[PDB]
């Protein structure tokens, strides 16, 4: 196979701190970011220009997602808070209390109206818009699914857990896992580590292959339907891979905290520690 390499096309500034999270709204008209400057910002995707900015977290913003079935935006931050924003009204409308520590990330179930959070308190929690216990350290990322097992978490205990109980726990990683990605066809997924990015088959989590080579602190993993997998790390390096073969076909304060494709999958957006969002397309 063959993927054209990606190039830098835009740099969007405006935050005043590390950009930790990024998400694209389902209509592909705007995207939303969160930063250590404690603000949530919404930008038009075509112009890159700032549309709106929301405040309400008192700590770093670590997770964002725009609902696929609502007019709502959800967010979780290091202040242990998890909020429901109505940007049509541009304000918080609900709180989700229950985590005992900083909340690192979230994902939405495709059609059950549930929100899933992952926190430093080593648990994931489900929220109607349960408590998933068993991990022995911070859960850095969580992915939600349609079929069983619907919940996938990556923890600082180096383990993957397929879930209000765990079905599968996979211990193959030698370092703590910090990023997990689902493949849009939902038969395979991948887990990020400093030692290796590992590929697993749903639903029981069967190890497929090791994707070696990205020797850094992997903060983010994202893939599009064409099979282009993206890994961003705290040193600012980014490794592009072919999903099926596992080939690393391109290698491009500094650091990458979140990456996100747009709905067209022709744009790749990065949340970086230099306080900017960088947009890449294919050359
Ligand atoms: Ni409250």
């Amino acid at each position: 196979q063959w993927h054209p390499p990606w190039k830098l096309y835009r740099v969007i500034s405006g935050h005043l701190g590390w950009v930790r999270c990024i998400a694209v709204e389902p209509g592909n008209q705007w995207f939303v970011t969160g930063s250590a400057d404690r603000t949530i910002k919404i930008w038009d995707l075509a112009s890159g220009k700032l549309k709106l900015s929301l405040t309400g977290h008192i700590s770093t913003v670590r997770g964002v997602i725009v609902s696929t079935r609502s007019p709502y935006l959800f967010s979780c931050g290091e202040d242990k808070q998890v909020k429901c924003w109505d940007l049509e009204y541009n304000k918080v409308i609900r709180h989700y209390h229950g985590h005992l520590s900083a909340v690192y990330g979230l994902d939405l179930h495709p059609t059950i109206d549930v929100l899933v959070t992952c926190s430093r308190d080593s648990t994931a929690r489900i929220w109607d818009v349960h408590t998933l216990s068993g991990h022995t350290n911070a859960v850095a990322t969580v992915r939600c699914q349609a079929a069983e097992p619907q919940i996938i978490t990556g923890s600082h205990d180096t383990t993957i857990r397929l879930w209000g109980k765990t079905r599968v726990t996979l211990t193959n990683h030698k370092k703590s896992v910090r990023a997990v990605v689902l493949h849009p066809r939902h038969y395979t997924f991948a887990s990020g580590s400093p030692d290796n990015i590992k590929q697993w088959k749903f639903p029981d989590g069967s190890f497929i292959q090791n994707l070696s080579g990205h020797n850094a602190i992997i903060n983010t993993l994202t893939v599009n339907s064409d099979g282009v997998l993206v890994s961003g790390a705290d040193n600012g390096t980014m490794h592009l891979w072919d999903w099926r073969t596992g080939y690393n076909f391109q290698r491009v304060e500094s650091g990458i905290f979140a990456c996100a494709f747009d709905q067209s999958e022709s744009r790749l957006l990065t949340a970086e520690a230099d306080k900017t969002i960088k947009v890449y397309r294919e050359d």
